[PDB]
């Protein structure tokens, strides 16, 4: 029977972060993030600290799922949100050109930093990489990913 381990991190991380430190007294346990399946990063937890450094940017994130592991212990999940069909992403050689009536767009590059902030429309020139686009629309927020070559 495996016992229990405490656990405490924020709630929220940033669309734009980098690291996300999570304590847990059970040194050894390991804290990872992912959107089920890519997993974004890893920790061990060390003095009762994980610092989780993020492999990739998760601006293309609205939801993360944090998991702790630990050997012979109940393993601890918890969600954390990622905060910045009525919208179009279009790419077309180094242009991204984003629009969703009444929305805030914005773009986010692959080390996470927002590029651009706009209502409604815009044309983004972009360079080669990977970036994040995030429409906000009332009650929601929508995210896709982009190539650009």
């Amino acid at each position: 029977v495996p016992t229990k381990m405490q656990v405490t991190a924020p709630a929220n991380i940033s669309a734009s972060a980098q690291t996300f430190e999570v304590a847990c007294d059970y040194n050894g346990a390991i804290a990872t993030l992912s959107d089920d399946g890519d997993m974004v990063g890893t920790a061990i937890v060390k003095d009762g600290k994980a610092i989780i450094k993020l492999n990739e940017s998760i601006a293309d994130e609205t939801n993360l799922t944090l998991t702790v592991v630990g050997y012979n212990k109940v393993t601890v999940i918890k969600d954390v949100k990622v905060e910045g069909k009525p919208y179009t992403v279009a790419v077309s050689g180094k242009t991204i050109t984003v629009e969703s009536p009444a929305a805030g767009l914005t773009i986010f590059d692959m080390n996470g930093r927002r590029v651009a902030t706009a209502k409604n429309r815009m044309v983004f020139e972009a360079q080669n990489g990977v970036y994040a686009v995030r429409i906000a629309t009332e009650g929601k927020t929508y995210t896709e990913k982009v190539i650009v070559k």
